C-alpha cells in the first residue's frame, strides 16, 4: 500500500453564536452552497483530513465529537479517527483523519493563546493543533479576534499575539514562530473584520449583496486592506471570495442581515462583512491549491454562515536510507555563496546565522558576518563564502530536492532572532550556483531580506 505524495484537506470555521446545530450539517462538509463549491460527483470522496474550527460554541467536545463523526459517517460510510481536539472558553478545534492515518500521523500538539488584557482577556483567543503526516509538518489555528468594525488594529494586534505565543509544532525550532514551523499551515476563525463603509450605506451594500455584485465590498474588506498595507497576515494566502457575506444574519433564514445597532450589540451597526476566512502559508515551491473556498446557505442556527475550504496538499514520505537517518551522507552537501543579510534594524551588533532543517541531524551556526552600511541607510551583513557547508542525512535527491532550510539571523550581543526565512532545496538544478532568496519577518513582520546563492550537491 504505497504512501501518498499528495492529500487533500478540509478547513471549516463557524461562528455557532451560542446555538446548537441543526440535524444537517452535511452541505458544510461537501463544500455546497456558495461561493467556489465542489463538485457533485466528489461528494461519496473522503478527504483525508478535516479540520473543524468553531467559536461560540455552546456544545461540550463530547456532544460536538458525535455530531461530526457521524456527519461524516453519513457522507463518506467511513468511521474517522480523532486526531486532536482543543477548545478554549467557547473557541474549539478538531481534527479528524481517515483510519488509514493513523499510523502516519504522529507528533500531535495543542495549544491556545488568550488575547487582551484585563477588560478584554476573556473570550476571544486561539486554539491550535499541529503534526506530522509522514515527512511533512502541518499547522492548523483556529482565532476568534476582537469584534467591531472600528477595532482593525486590536484584530491586527492579536494576529501578532496569536502567531508570536502559541506554542505548536518542533519546539527545537527555537527561533522560529508557527508562521515558519510547517510545511503547511492553515489560520482560519472568526477574524471579525468588517466591510468599511458608512452606516448610511447599510441598505446599498444589502441591494449589492442580492445582485451578488461583491466587487465595491471586497474593495472595502478590512482583512484584504490591511492585507495590501502589509499590516497582518503577511506572506499569507488566501483564494478570491465569491461568497455573500457571512455576517451578520437573523437567524433561521438567510433571507435577512441584521445590521442595526440594539442594545444586545452594545448599540453598534454589524454591517455585512465576511468575519469567517481561512488563510494558509506553505513553505516555498511546495503543491497547495485550493479546491473550494465557500459558505453553507441552509445551516442557519447562528447569525453566521458556516465556511469551507478545501485544499490539495503535497506531502512527502518518511525517507529512510542504508546511512541516515542516524548518520551523514558524504554524497549530499548544501553550500551557501555571495550570501547576504540586508536587515532594517538601527543597531550595530555583529551577527550569525541559524541553519535549521529535519534534513540536518541539528541545526548549524555559522560565524559573524561582516556589518557593511547599505547606500539608502540599511545594515547589510556580508557572510561572503565563509557559510558551513551542510551536511544532509540523506542525499537521494528524490528526498533532498523536497527539503527546506530555515534561517534565522540572530545578535552576538543578545542571541535574540533579528529575522527569519525558508529556502526551499526545490532547485533548477543541482551542482550549479542558483540565486536563493527569502524575505526575513520577525514577530510576522518584516524586517529585512536574505539573498544569495545555493550548490546542492545530491548522489545523482
Ligand atoms: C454524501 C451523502 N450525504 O448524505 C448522505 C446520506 C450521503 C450518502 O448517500 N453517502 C453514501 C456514501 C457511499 C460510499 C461510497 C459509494 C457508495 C455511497
Amino acid at each position: 500500500q504505497p504512501e501518498p505524495d499528495m492529500i487533500t484537506i478540509f478547513i471549516g470555521t463557524w461562528n455557532m453564536g451560542n446555538a446548537p446545530p441543526p440535524k444537517k450539517i452535511t452541505s458544510w462538509f461537501l463544500s455546497k452552497g456558495q461561493g467556489k463549491t465542489r463538485d457533485d460527483s466528489a461528494d461519496y470522496i473522503p478527504h483525508d483530513i478535516y479540520v473543524i474550527g468553531t467559536q461560540e460554541d455552546p456544545l461540550s467536545e463530547k456532544e460536538w465529537l458525535e455530531i461530526l463523526k457521524h456527519s461524516l459517517q453519513e457522507i463518506t460510510s467511513v468511521t474517522f479517527k480523532t486526531v486532536a481536539i482543543h477548545t478554549l472558553w467557547n473557541i474549539r478545534i478538531v481534527v479528524l483523519a481517515k483510519p488509514e492515518h493513523e499510523n502516519r500521523i504522529s507528533h500531535i500538539c495543542t495549544d491556545n493563546v488568550k488575547t487582551g488584557i484585563a477588560n478584554t482577556l476573556g473570550n476571544k483567543g486561539a486554539v491550535g493543533v499541529s503534526f506530522m503526516f509522514n515527512g511533512t509538518s502541518l499547522g492548523f489555528v483556529n482565532s476568534h479576534l476582537t469584534s467591531g468594525s472600528e477595532k482593525k488594529l486590536r484584530r491586527n494586534q492579536n494576529y501578532m499575539n496569536i502567531l508570536r505565543f502559541l506554542a505548536l509544532g518542533d519546539k527545537k525550532l527555537s527561533p522560529f514562530n508557527i508562521t515558519h514551523r510547517f510545511t503547511h499551515l492553515f489560520w482560519f476563525g472568526d477574524l471579525n473584520y468588517r466591510v468599511d463603509l458608512p452606516t448610511w450605506e447599510a441598505e446599498t451594500i444589502i441591494q449589492k449583496i442580492k445582485q451578488q455584485q461583491y466587487a465595491d465590498l471586497l474593495s472595502h474588506d478590512q482583512l484584504l486592506t490591511e492585507r495590501r498595507e502589509q499590516k497582518v497576515f503577511l506572506h499569507f494566502e488566501e483564494e478570491e471570495i465569491t461568497f455573500a457575506p457571512t455576517y451578520r444574519f437573523e437567524r433561521l433564514t438567510r433571507d435577512k442581515y441584521a445590521y442595526t445597532k440594539q442594545k444586545a450589540t452594545g448599540m453598534k451597526y454589524n454591517l455585512p462583512s465576511w468575519c469567517d476566512r481561512v488563510l494558509w502559508k506553505s513553505y516555498p515551491l511546495v503543491h497547495v491549491v485550493c479546491q473550494s473556498y465557500g459558505s453553507t446557505s441552509d445551516i442557519m442556527t447562528s447569525d453566521h454562515s458556516p465556511v469551507f475550504a478545501t485544499f490539495e496538499a503535497g506531502v512527502t514520505s518518511q525517507f529512510v536510507s542504508k546511512n541516515g537517518p542516524g548518520t551523514v551522507d558524504s554524497q549530499g552537501q548544501i553550500e551557501f555563496l555571495r550570501c547576504y543579510a540586508t536587515l532594517k534594524t538601527k543597531s550595530q551588533t555583529k551577527f550569525y546565522l541559524e541553519f535549521h532543517s529535519s534534513c540536518l541531524e541539528s541545526f548549524v551556526k555559522s560565524q559573524e558576518g561582516e556589518n557593511e552600511e547599505g547606500s539608502e541607510g540599511e545594515l547589510v551583513v556580508k557572510f561572503g563564502e565563509t557559510l558551513p557547508k551542510l551536511k544532509p542525512i540523506i542525499s537521494d535527491p528524490e528526498y533532498l530536492l523536497d527539503q527546506h532550510i530555515l534561517i534565522s539571523i540572530k545578535s552576538s550581543d543578545s542571541d535574540e532572532s533579528y529575522g527569519e526565512g525558508c529556502i526551499a532545496l526545490r532547485l533548477e538544478a543541482t551542482e550549479t550556483q542558483l540565486p536563493i532568496y527569502t524575505p526575513l519577518t520577525h514577530h510576522g513582520e518584516l524586517t529585512g531580506h536574505f539573498q544569495g546563492e545555493i550548490k546542492l550537491q545530491t548522489s545523482q
